[PDB]
């Protein structure tokens, strides 16, 4: 175990990890996988160890592997305080993955969270890579509600994940008629 600064982050040590940025440890140093420090203080909602990190100039859109951002870690595990000051110094959620990050939401029937992405200005419309969208997903999940804000939001019924199939075609397979009956208007 190195002692460094991702150590005391998850031990949500922030006595450690001030004595660690005043002896110049690198906030903006990453593990192997590209999260920082800040990346998880901002998932375990520790705001004494946020506050540190960027006085020390830890940046505050910084993208993992996965294309995630302490903005984001925040906004899933519910850490407000965190998120809101992550928001006054200029984290922004379209710095992150917002397709993936959408996507994971539907994946955890977390309808709070999709309209959270919107509040701060993400488009959850937008697909992974492999082209599967939060829409795709709402409907494997048969989450009716999601499925309509979705909708309402935007979404393209008619994009193809990467083998070929569009929102409205899994609604058929599952034979949801609610959910079909919403395809049609
Ligand atoms: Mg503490
Ligand atoms: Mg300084």
């Amino acid at each position: 175990l190195p002692l460094n600064l991702c150590f005391a982050a998850i031990r949500e040590d922030d006595l450690l990890l001030h004595q660690l940025l005043k002896r110049g440890l690198d906030p903006n140093e990453s593990d192997n996988n590209g999260r920082t420090p800040l990346h998880i203080a901002a998932s375990k909602g520790t705001l004494n160890c946020v506050l540190l990190l960027l006085e020390y100039h830890a940046d505050p859109n910084c993208r993992d592997a996965e294309g995630s951002v302490p903005l984001w870690e925040a906004m899933v595990e519910g850490h407000e305080k965190v998120v809101k000051v992550l928001l006054e110094h200029g984290s922004t959620i379209d710095a992150g993955d917002v397709g993936h990050f959408a996507c994971t939401a539907a994946e955890q029937g977390n309808l709070k969270l999709l309209k959270e992405i919107v509040l701060h200005g993400g488009d959850v419309t937008r697909p992974r890579a492999t082209g599967t969208s939060a829409l795709h997903t709402a409907v494997c999940e048969e989450n009716i509600e999601m499925v309509k804000y979705l909708l309402e939001q935007g979404a393209d019924v008619n994009k193809q994940d990467m083998h070929g199939w569009t929102p409205r075609d899994l609604a058929e397979q599952q034979g949801h008629e609610d959910i079909k009956a919403l395809f049609r208007e």
